């Protein structure tokens, strides 16, 4: 589980989203497992705005964040899990790293902020959703 709470924005993966978050959503994107739901209170996390292919994310499996190298966003075959078939992914980053599926929604982070949250793993890999070229996130 987990969030990145910027601005009046909560962003979480699609596949754990909640009731209040459909009833409070500003947009959703199944190819990408991502929604964003409006908040009440403003958050304190910032969005990275650049390219840089290092960084840290949190493992809730393992109570510890990793720094990795990951992968530019891009269009991946994903395999099956219990919240979609096999299908391709968009807008999605691979690094060599410790996921569960639990381990989704961990921050992965650069110097400049928040890149993405876990959304994918298995056998020593984890992939992130970018959230980078979502601009309107910094605007009300
Ligand atoms: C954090 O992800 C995992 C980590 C490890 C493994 C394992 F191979 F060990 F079974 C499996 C997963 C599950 C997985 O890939 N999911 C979770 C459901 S939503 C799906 C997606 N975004 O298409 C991504
Ligand atoms: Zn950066």
């Amino acid at each position: 589980s987990g969030a990145i709470y910027v601005g009046n924005y909560r962003v979480v993966n699609r596949h754990l989203a909640t009731h209040n978050d459909w009833a409070n959503l500003v947009w959703e994107d199944s190819s990408r497992d991502l929604l964003v739901s409006s908040t009440t209170a403003q958050g304190c996390d910032t969005i990275a705005r650049c390219d840089c292919q290092t960084g840290v994310y949190y493992c809730s499996s393992r109570r510890k964040h990793y720094p990795v190298s990951f992968s530019k966003p891009s269009l991946i075959f994903v395999e099956a899990s219990e919240y979609y078939p096999a299908r391709y992914q968009s807008h999605l980053m691979l690094a060599v790293g410790h996921s569960e599926p639990g381990d989704c929604g961990g921050i992965l982070r650069c110097q400049h902020g928040v890149v993405g949250i876990v959304s994918t793993g298995g056998n020593g890999l984890v992939g992130f959703a970018d959230v980078r070229d979502l601009l309107w996130l910094d605007e009300e």
